[PDB]
Formats: structure tokens, C-alpha cells, sequence
């Protein structure tokens, strides 16, 4: 099993759908029984995305193993079965980070450390390390062919190709092909110029995925093929679709996989896109429609909630419900009232950090609870839910979490190390990654999940204060799931509501269009049910 | 009078509307009382545009001086009052052609002839020659930056700038700023890559014209302004508009002219855009509408009849009528018959060459003439009508133009030389502006409200004077003539609401601001018809 | 017979000796029994090299077929046996000139003519035409990579390679590898930058010829091989040698041909360089030496007489004499007189045009003739002698060539047409190979050991036959003639040790391997003289 590489680059413009296109291609190949993987090389100095701001960067994906990563890894997982690890994503800064240590520590032997080969060498090592024992490895180069930031990545993959050879390496480049209103036509120039840059640095693309408003007409394609470029019938059209679930099919329709298998000398069964057609079908044929309110502090960048939004969609798939997501700002709530929340068949409070929109969230939770509106809260969203209750259904006077009010009488949520009493009494940090969790017999989730135990992914520090727990419990609230050790609280549920659950983890990083998510499926169904009784 | 030069280039993709944008800028400057001109440098080996196909290039504009040029000079002309000459358009081929010959006549003295400096020197010569004593000269460079084709032009203007200095030189570069439905955002990378191709060539742009499908936001702009670009507040947004007549105003609103004037140290009044405003108003507030059928052969590529279409639009303006142009292929008249002609308030038969739909046209002329439908025929459209007339009225069995049936007995159209008769009895090309005399009791005389007019020519075949009288007798009216050989220019059909046909190309003189008497009159009639006919 | 193409380009600087290096490689391949040719693509607008000045370009080589070409074809010819035709050299100007005309005759059908594909198509056509059925074709691209001038040629060959594929195409790129007296080391950066300019243009070199003043060390090489370059062991060192005759061996030692043959899948015997070895030996082991004065006008740029110099060198080879060429300006003969001629064992008066030193020459001829100094005159050098002879012996007051004094009474040199007499009595250009008949009792007859020979021509002015007999009578010998008009080709001076003068350019046929009878004979004599004269 000689490992084969597909280096995926984009030209002309950013935001071309490269992540998704690699994902889709990976999907097809897997559908052919191949052992496939994908990796993301991010051309930025930040050592890890775990510090990038959601606005700008988008959401911070979390792998099983706790790596904080680029959201593209989210796309990968929702398209292929291979699990992502830290090995699947690295940035220009971690490389440098690396090379700078080895240096300042000898390794180089007073030799002069340069981009080439020291940096490039470091890139290859990591690329190999992640391709390690896969039939096909998709290497997605972030940024745009043409930026400097890209340079070292491109040079490294160039080196690889030479080394490894045409028989186990391919270059897949993505270009924009604008449609002209004025021209009333297809502009191929930009692709030519892009391919031109590849050549300028040693790279001759083997495949071209042409992104356009609409399908790129053979004639145009035929032009590109030869037009500079120089590919054969490996010029692919990637029109704008209304559903990403259709991409694997479109690419297949065009022979991309075949081209790829031949080149790689991969003898293998024809791709069966049944699951994808299924997903498409379901999506195309909803029965009912709901409107869900997503109440958070980062709505400027919807990509800040990428995984949630996809999860909601999946939940809809599993119920034949067309979900209408209405993005709402924690703030306005605690500003514009509560009349913004009205008209939601359901309400979701995602994660985030601060204290910023936090008050409006607490509110939202209360509104949901009080108005028997199905509510689902992730992390922050659980916390803001622990509160409202603590506050409104118990004593917990000004109930809060030390993230916001370090000195509260009632710190129902806060670092374990900070666990104190209402009387300041006391007892005798970053949770990242997949973690087992024990569900409470007789709980909603225990039913939804249909298992005693589950594994979910975390990304948090502030825990439920066990010190003020029973106090909230006895107020009626219920603990649905825990995480042994310190038995930390993972899931809570409010007993006298139609559908009210909250968890510490990010159920969203486990949802997929093909298999859904028990929690989201439930939530969505409930939303439906709610819609149904509100009028009938 | 130190001449000032504005070098206009384009990046990313072709078709950014660079010609119109240059025209519009010229329009502002002119509206500030400046003496302005514009020139088109086409990076193509064809020596003379007058040989290229419309499929590819679209209409052949004709200047006053008879030069055959790129359609862009038509745009220039519809935006500024400066007239175009053969000196406002030239190609790579002309340059090489020039150098080759100069070289063959030993002007170079055994020295090595090279792109640099021979070709570039030749280009510079032409530029200066064309900008000769104007306050501002806009030099539009054809082609797309980054291509091989335009290299010489770019090197040449680089030198000029360097020679002339930044006090009288500016580079204005158009670029595509795509819109991502996805991210819902605007991509400035292409601009950056494009701007960098200039640098690689030694040019650093002074102004950027950012073309998008919507306005480019100050955000995306200041980014451009600096990031990879380096211009001041010379980052201009040029969104897709619904009327090119809005452009000068749009550019003026963003201060382009001020920046321009400022750099060139031009102290002049603010741009008075009143005429443009009027045009804009008239266009937006039609009081009625019509459907004018445009019956021809190159009907496929629109640009083929750029100027005609524009002149019909101007006709609307003048009459506050909304003109619906129905592009009709003459072969289908041939094919399916006058069935297609049904539903028009007017019929226009344009010029062109190639027997092709020629029969399809004659028919149309007839149709129009026989159904009292207002008609306008230009050149071929006039010939096509002489025929119909001659035929169906003068009874001249298969009257024709030698151009298509040299053996015709009855050939009312033909070179002055081939001029024979039905009895075989007997006894170069027209280009550019020609005085023509209007006949005293003509419709056309009224419209133009003048004894003599000046129009543009581009034809060989003529009204066989040896047969004229026959048709005259048969009722036809000679509305105008050349003068000397007293060649027939215009003809009229008396028992008609509105039937005019001329040899010249009236469309080359139409302007949105001042319109055109024929077109005006023709549109009016189309209206009248419309109404009546209901 | 799938033709194989070797694209030869150059980077960093011009004058890397690219022509010689291509020739030498061709020489190896040929020595392996391959059918090989070479062509010169000159990126200059001059249509015909036959109009460029030597100041700039050096001698005008003349092919068998009469084509006037770049001196490089002379190099080609001195290294391979394949003969050159007009098809082995062409310029940018020829290409454009071709396209222009094709375009004017509507071959393009109104389509846009552009650099790509029209010009590039034209180039490809010529290349294929020139490589037509040879096993290997070396295509030398003139100019320096990275310049604008050579763009088209580079794009064209890029296409070919792409079209033809790597099985029959190779790119060979010459580059400068400077030596730093400082660090005492060798700089490979320029190679890298140069190699990268190719990439930017879409070409990735297969072989690098590293030119230095000393051999490039395996060290600096493997670095090149990979670092920024990417070729295999196609990194060749080409140090400055003392004899170009060593080159094929030097290249062969590094395995260039094997690599070449290998890539092209050519199965052929090892390069037999015996002839080269001999040449090398002869050159290194002269047994005596001489000083031959080369008396002329363009005396300044050496390359002006490339072939002559080479043929004199070959003369040495054949006689194991070391030839000391004394470049003597004819105006100084004019200026300072025969004083300068002192110290020569022989006198050579080359060809050329321009009255200039013409008098300086006639003198020389005389001097040589009157001091029994072996002489050789080519073309002008022959004319210059007819004169002297005619004059100082036939007593023809100021005999001359109309070329300089059209009004001369006594004009022994002139166009067949101007052919008059002293009494005014009476009754295009020669280029390329011409049969000439050798006179039975001539020296020249012995030397060539043949009745008829073939030589190359490049002249207009001729031996005025109406005056011949006079000079014949005065003692002069007609050693050879054209044939038909029985034009005088060669003349001899009987009371002389060695005095020959021909119209043709013997130098165009000289070769280091096979030498040249005239030159051989002439050098021999110079030796003899030398000795005697002491
Ligand atoms: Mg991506
Ligand atoms: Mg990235
Ligand atoms: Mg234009
Ligand atoms: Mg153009
Ligand atoms: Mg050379
Ligand atoms: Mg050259």
C-alpha cells in the first residue's frame, strides 16, 4: 500500500470551497473502499487555532484527541469516516516553532538554518507523518497560490512530488472562473494566470477544479486544458450548488475519481454514492418546517458556529423537518427585551467566552424554560441555564460563574479550584477532547442516546460547582449525565418542560449528515412538536 | 499647455468596460472646460481594423477622416466632443509594419532593430502625436495586463512616464473585484495579483478602478489602498450600473477628477454634469414604448451594431419613448417569411456586406413599405430598398446589385464602373465624412433642417444612375446626393408614413446628448404608428 | 526517424559562447553517426541579416543556397558536415513580416492576429521545416532568457516540447557561473535566478551548461543540480578553453551525448573524436611561425572577419605553422604608408564594401606584388589588385571600380551593365555557391587539383571584360572564370612567389578538419618566405 498524495491548492480567490471539495473527493474515494485521509496546512504564524478569534477564524474545531483546530477538520469528519487527530492540521508557526527549538538545542549543528531545507524538511516530516498508512492522502494547502505565506508549503509539496514521483502524487488546483454580465461570458484568464504561478515555482497542476456561477462549458474547459494549464480531460467544473451533499456526485459525474484511480493505479470498485443520495433526498423532501433561534454573542461570523448549524440541519434531516435557523444576539435580548425570541419553535444557546452577551443568554434560557419552549444549550449555554434556575428557581440570589463575577455569593459555575460555598466554604483545568460520560437512568438523554455511556468532545474550564449542586437539584433541576473522577456534571435537564437539555460538551462535533446526532434529532423533533401544538 | 497623460490599463479579466470608463472620465474633465482627447492602443497584429470580423470585433467605427477603427472610438465620441482621427487608434501590427518598412529603407543604418527601443520608440511617437496639445490625453491600453500581447505598449508608456515625470503622468488601472455569494464577501486578491503584474513590469499604478457587481466598500478599499497596492484615495469603486450615462456622475462623486486635476495641477471649475443628468432623467422617464425590429445578418454578436443600437436608444431619449429593439435575422425572413415582421412599430435595416440574408432584407423593405411600417435603411439597408422599390414597382425583373449578381440586366446597385444598363448599355471606396445635399422638398430636408449635411461613409456599391430615372419615374424620391457625380445618398417613399434610406452611417454621429435627426424622426414615427395601430 | 529536438538557450549574460557549444555538441552526435542539424533563431526585427553592420553583427555568413546569415552558421559549418540553408537561420522580423503579409492576403479571415498563436505558430512551422528528417536538431535561441525580445521563440519551443513530449525534446540552457576572487568561490545564484526565469515562462531545463573561467566543481554542481535547478547529472561544466577544438571532447568526457542519446533512445556507437584529436594535436605542435598581415577597413570588430581568421588558422594547422595575424587598417597605409607593411611574411586583403580604405588596399596589393610578398585577396581584395595591376603595369591612369569612381575612363571593376571602356565604348548580385572553372596552367589549378571548383559568392562589381585583355597583355593571369558570361573569378601574378586573388569567399568553405587549398597554399608560402627572408 504505497501511500498516494493529492495536494489541494486554490488559486485566484480564497473562499473557493476547497475544504469542502477535498472533503467531497475524499468521500467518493472512501465510497470506493479506499483508506483515505485529509490534512490541513494553515499558512499562519499562530501556533494553534485554539487562540484564533471566532470572528475572523470561525469556530475552533476540536478533535477526539483534544487538538484545537481549523474548522475544515469539521468538514473532513462530516464527509469521511476517518477520525481527525492533531496530525491532521498544522500551521506555518508551529513549524517555525519547531525548527526554532531543534535549533536552539543543537540539532542543526552550528549549520545555518534556512527556509530550505530546514523549514521545508519540517513540513514534509509532518505531511508524511499524517499520511502514514493510508491509501490516499489529501493535502489541503491553505491560503492562495500566490501569497508568500504559502511559499514554504508549496515548495515542500513540490519536493515531495519529485521525490515520490508522478505515480503517487497529484496536484489538484482550484480556480475562480467569473461569469461576466458585461462579457455575458466565461473568463478563463484568471485560471491561466493562476496556473502560471504554479509553474513559476515548480508546480504543474495535474487537475483543475473550475469554480463558477454555473457549470463551465466544455468549450471553456477545453480552452483551459490546453490554454496554458496543459491538463488533459482533468479539467473539472464545480458549479455553485444548493447543497454540499451533491458535490461528491457532481465530481463523480465528471470522472474525477476515475482519473485519480488510474493515475494512482488503483484498481477499485465504482463509487456507490447511496448514502449521499439518501441525504440529498431526505433534505429535498421535508415534511414540516420549524424555526429555531440560535442565541449567542458571535453572530457577525456565522462560521463561528459552523458545526452547530450543520448539526441543526442534520437533526432536520433525521426528522424530515426543514429547519429555519434564526441567528440572535445574546445582547439585544438583554437590551431589546424578549420580543426578539418570540416566534421560535425552539432555542439554542451555543458556546463562547467572556461575560459579554451572557446576561441576555441567561434571559433566553429563562424565557425558554418559562415558556415551555424547547431549549438546547451547549457549554456556555448550559451554564447560562444552570444559572437562571439557580437564580429564578432557587435561592442562588445573584447566581453566576466566576468567569464573569469572580466574587459572587453564588458561584454555581466556576473552576474546580475555585469551588466555594455561599458562605465561602470549601473542599477537602482545560477539558479538551473526547471524553466518556455516564448517563443518568431515567433521563431524557439516556433515552435519546439509548446507551448508559457516551463519548463526547470537550473544550472548557469552568465546571458546575458541586458545592452548590444539591441546592439547585432540590429546586427541581436534574442531573442527566456525569463524568466520573470528580463526578463532574455534564448534562442537566429541567423536569417539567417539553424538551429541555443542556450539556457541557459539544455534541455538534459528532454530528454528521449521514448519521445525525441523537441530541439534535431530539431537539428538532421537539421543535416540530412544539410547532404542531402551537397552532393545533 | 504641458500635455498630461492618463494611462488606462486593465487587469484580471478583459471586458471590464475600460473603454466606457475612460470615456466617462474624459466626459468629466471636458465638463470642467478641459481640452481632452482619448486614444485606443490595440495589441493585435492586424494592421487595419477594417479587416476584422464583427464576430470577433464587433462594428467597424468610422472616423471623420475615413479611418476605420475599433468600436471604442464610437464610445469616445459619444462622451466627449473632441473628434477622433486615424491617429486615435493603432495596433501592434501597424507598429511593426512601420518599423519593418523603415528598416527596409535603411533608416536604421545596419543597426540591430529591436523591440526596445525601436518598437517602443515607435509607440511613444504615436502617443505624443495623438496627445499633441491637449490638456489631458487618455491613453487606453487594450488587452489584459500580464499578457504577452501588450508588453510593448506597457514598456513604452513606462518610459513616457519616466521621461515625462509624475507631474503630467498618471496610471489608471481597472480591475475585477469579485463577489463571493458564499462568504458574502468581496475578493481583493485578484487586484493585488494584478497590481503586482504591473510592478513586475516596472509600473506602479496611481489609481484603481474597482469593478464589482456592487459598490466596493471603503473597507475592502482601504485594504486595497494599501495592502498590496500602494495608491492613496485613488481607489475608486465602479459598480455595475444600469445606464452608462450614470458613470461620469458616479466617478465624479468619488472625486476622481479632483484627484486628477490636483495631480496635474489643473485649476478648473467643477464638472458641470447637467447634460448627463438630463439624459439620465429622460432615459428613466419614458412616456411610451415601442418595438423596432432590427433586421440583419450579423445579428448574432450585438457589438456588431453597437452604434446603431446606441442611436436608436438616443432616438428614444429625444422622444421620451422606450425603444424595444427586436434583433431579427434576415435569413429567417427568407426562411419563415414576413410572419416574423409581425409586431413591429418600425423596421430598421442596417448596413453590412455579404449576399447572405440580402434577400431576407429586400423582403423586409417591401413588407415595411407595403404595410406602411416606418422604415429606416442604412447603406445596405438602402440598397436592399432600391431593389424592392425598383422591382415590385418599376417592374424591373430581379433588380439587383452587382455585388451579389454581377449578371443582372437590372443592376441598380454597383460600382460606378460596372455601371451599365438593361440593354448592357454604358456611359474606389467611400470612407469618412462627406457633404451631402438635401433635396428641397424632402422629409429628410425638414428633419435636418438644412440644405447640406455631413455624414460618414463606408461603402463601394452605388445607385446606378443609369437606372435612377426609371425608379424615380416609378414614384421613388431622391432625397439627397453626394454632389459631383451627384451620387444618390438618400431616397424616400412618398406614400409612406415614414420611409427613409441613406448611404452614409447616420449612427456614427448620434450622441446621447444631441441625438440624431434621422433616428429622432424615425423613433417618433414608430411611436405614432404604435398608437394609431390600435 | 522521429525527429529529436534540443532547444539551446542562454541565461545571465550574452556571449557565453552558445553557438560554439551547440556546434560542439552537434559535432559529438555526428561523430556517433547521427544525422544532425542546427538552426539559429535570432530575436531581432531585421528581416535579413544581410543588411546589418559588422560593427554590430560581425561577418555576414553566406550559405550554399545564397542565404545571408548570422555568423553562427559559420560555426555550425566548421563543426558538422551538414550543410546550412536559408532555413537554418531566421529572425523575429522575418516572422512578423511573414504574418503581416499572410494577414494582408486574408489568410486569417478577419480573425484577430496575435502573438499567440499566429506568431508562435509561424515559428513552430519554421522549426519543423528545418529539422525535417534528421535524428537530432539543435535549435539555438538567440538572445538572453529574461528579455522581452526572445519571448515568442521561448513560447513556441515550449509548445513544441509540450506537443512533442519529453521523449524527443530536451532543453539545454547555458549560464554564467562567476568566480569570486574574494571568497575564492563560485557563484551559482545567477544560474538559479536564470533557471527561475525559464520557469516563470513555463520551461524547465533538462541540462545545464555551466560556463566559468575554470571548471565548475562537483560540489557547486550537485548544488545546482538540485537546489534551485532540478536537473539530473545534466549539470555540465564548460570552462574557458584555449581551443574550441577541445570542446567536443570536454563535453564528451562529461557524458553529455550519452545523456542525450539515452533520453532520445538513440542506440549508437561511441563518439569517434579522432579528427578533433588530430586538430588539437596539430594546433599545439606548430613547427614554425609566421606573421600574416590582414589589411582592411572593418578591422575594428574582429568578428567582422570571423571566417577569414578561422581559415588562416586552419592554414596553419595544415602546415604546422603558427599563424600570427596582424590586423592592419588600410587607412593607415593611406595615412602612414607601406611603412606598416614592414614585417609580414604574407598579406591578406579581405572583402568588404565602402570606398573607405580602398586606396590603402590597392597600395598594399602593389606593395605585396612589388616586394614579392605572398598575397591573397578575397573579393574586394581581388578587385583592389586588378586595379594596382592594371594601373602600375598596364599603365591605365587611375584604373578603378565604378563602385567608387563611376566616372573613370579606366574602370576594370563594375557591373556588367556599366561595362564601358576608356573610349566610353560599350557592348543583379552574386550570392551562394557557384561553379567556377580553373584555368589549366594555373597555380590555383594545382592547389585545388581540379578542373572545376565550387565557391561562395557575395558581390556585385565585376571584372570589366572590355578591359581584361589589356591587363592580360600587361602580364596578368586569369586563373578562373564563372562560365557563361565567363566572368573572371581568379587572377594570378606570374613573377610572384605566391599571388592569388579570387572573387568568391574561400573562407566560407574552410574547415579545421579539412582545411582549404587556397589558405593552405597561402600559409605554406608565408612560411617559405619567412625562412628565405633570413
Ligand atoms: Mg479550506
Ligand atoms: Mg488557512
Ligand atoms: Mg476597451
Ligand atoms: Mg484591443
Ligand atoms: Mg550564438
Ligand atoms: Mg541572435
Amino acid at each position: 500500500m504505497t501511500t498516494n498524495y493529492i495536494f489541494v491548492t486554490g488559486g485566484v480567490v480564497s473562499s473557493l470551497g476547497k475544504g469542502i471539495a477535498a472533503a467531497s473527493l475524499a468521500a467518493i474515494l472512501e465510497a470506493r473502499g479506499l483508506n483515505v485521509t485529509i490534512m490541513k496546512l494553515d499558512p499562519y504564524i499562530n501556533v494553534d487555532p485554539g487562540t484564533m478569534s471566532p470572528i475572523q477564524h470561525g469556530e475552533v474545531f476540536v478533535t477526539e484527541d483534544g487538538a484545537e483546530t481549523d474548522l475544515d477538520l469539521g468538514h473532513y469528519e462530516r464527509f469521511i469516516r476517518t477520525k481527525m487527530s492533531r496530525r491532521n492540521n498544522f500551521t506555518t508557526g508551529r513549524i517555525y516553532s519547531d525548527v526554532l527549538r531543534k535549533e536552539r538545542r543543537g540539532d542543526y549543528l552550528g549549520a545555518t538554518v534556512q527556509v530550505i531545507p530546514h523549514i521545508t524538511n519540517a513540513i514534509k516530516e509532518r505531511v508524511l507523518e499524517g499520511g502514514e498508512g493510508h491509501d490516499v492522502v489529501l493535502v489541503e494547502i491553505g491560503g492562495t497560490v500566490g501569497d508568500i505565506e504559502s511559499l514554504p508549503f508549496l515548495e515542500a509539496i513540490r519536493q515531495m512530488a519529485v521525490e515520490i514521483g508522478r505515480e503517487h502524487t497529484l496536484f489538484m488546483h482550484l480556480t475562480l472562473v467569473p461569469y461576466m454580465a458585461a462579457s455575458g461570458e466565461v473568463k478563463t484568464k484568471p485560471t491561466q494566470h493562476s496556473v502560471k504561478e504554479l509553474l513559476s515555482i515548480g508546480i504543474q497542476p495535474d487537475i483543475l477544479i473550475c469554480r463558477s456561477d454555473r457549470a463551465v462549458p466544455a468549450n471553456e474547459r477545453a480552452k483551459i486544458a490546453l490554454f496554458c494549464n496543459v491538463p488533459e480531460k482533468a479539467v473539472i467544473s464545480l458549479k455553485d450548488v444548493d447543497s454540499i451533499y451533491k458535490i461528491p456526485g457532481l465530481l463523480k459525474s465528471q470522472g474525477l475519481d476515475d482519473y485519480i484511480c488510474k493515475r494512482f493505479s488503483l484498481n477499485c470498485p465504482e463509487a456507490n454514492l447511496s448514502e449521499w443520495e439518501q441525504v440529498i433526498f431526505e433534505e429535498a423532501n421535508p415534511v414540516s418546517e420549524v424555526t429555531i433561534g440560535m442565541v449567542g454573542k458571535y453572530i457577525e461570523l456565522p462560521d463561528a458556529y459552523k458545526s452547530v448549524i450543520e448539526a441543526l440541519k442534520h437533526g432536520g434531516l433525521k426528522n424530515r423537518v426543514s429547519v429555519n435557523i434564526k441567528l440572535i444576539d445574546s445582547q439585544d435580548v438583554e437590551t431589546r427585551g424578549v420580543e426578539i425570541l418570540k416566534g421560535l419553535d425552539a432555542i439554542l444557546v451555543p458556546g463562547g467566552f467572556g461575560y459579554r452577551g451572557v446576561e441576555g443568554m441567561i434571559t433566553t434560557a429563562r424565557f425558554a424554560r418559562e415558556n415551555n419552549i424547547p431549549y438546547l444549550g451547549i457549554c456556555l449555554g448550559m451554564q447560562v441555564a444552570l444559572i437562571d434556575y439557580a437564580r429564578h428557581v432557587a435561592n442562588m440570589e445573584n447566581a453566576n460563574s466566576t468567569e464573569f463575577v469572580p466574587d459572587c455569593k453564588y458561584p454555581v459555575v466556576a473552576l474546580i479550584t475555585e469551588w466555594r460555598d455561599e458562605n465561602g466554604n470549601v473542599e477537602v483545568t482545560m477539558r479538551l477532547g473526547a471524553q466518556q460520560c455516564q448517563l443518568v437512568d431515567d433521563s431524557l438523554v439516556r433515552q435519546l442516546y439509548n446507551a448508559p455511556t457516551i463519548v463526547e468532545r470537550h473544550r472548557h474550564r469552568y465546571e458546575v460547582n458541586n458545592m452548590l449542586l444539591k441546592q439547585i437539584e432540590d429546586a427541581g433541576l436534574r442531573v442527566a449525565g456525569r463524568s466520573g473522577d470528580d463526578q463532574l456534571v455534564e448534562i442537566i435537564e429541567v423536569p417539567n418542560h417539553p424538551w429541555f437539555v443542556a450539556c457541557q460538551f459539544h455534541p455538534e462535533f459528532t454530528s454528521t449528515p449521514r448519521d445525525g446526532h441523537p441530541l439534535f434529532a431530539g431537539f428538532v423533533k421537539a421543535a416540530s412538536e412544539f410547532q404542531k401544538r402551537q397552532a393545533k
